[PDB]
């Protein structure tokens, strides 16, 4: 361990969520989950876009 | 007009065809006419591929 100080997983002090980009998640790998054109994108969960 | 020969208009003789590179639908101007999931890139009829 050898790391004092605030310890997210079990203190709740999450820093680092600002850093995904994209989630995609598919059921039977067939099958996105927010199909049915839920989203802009919907193939899957944009986060943040650069471009 | 100043041309003799075969004209694609009207005689059924096209060759250009094969010059096509990708059709994009969309109705009401908000929706891709293909919309749902449905093809490999669902949001634009690629014809040609060169990458």
């Amino acid at each position: 361990f050898t790391y004092s100080g605030t310890i997210p997983y079990l203190d709740g002090t999450f820093y680092l969520s600002h850093t995904f980009r994209k989630v995609a998640i598919q059921f039977d790998s067939s099958v996105t989950w927010p199909g049915n054109d839920r989203l802009l994108t919907p193939n899957e969960f944009e986060i943040k876009i650069s471009v």
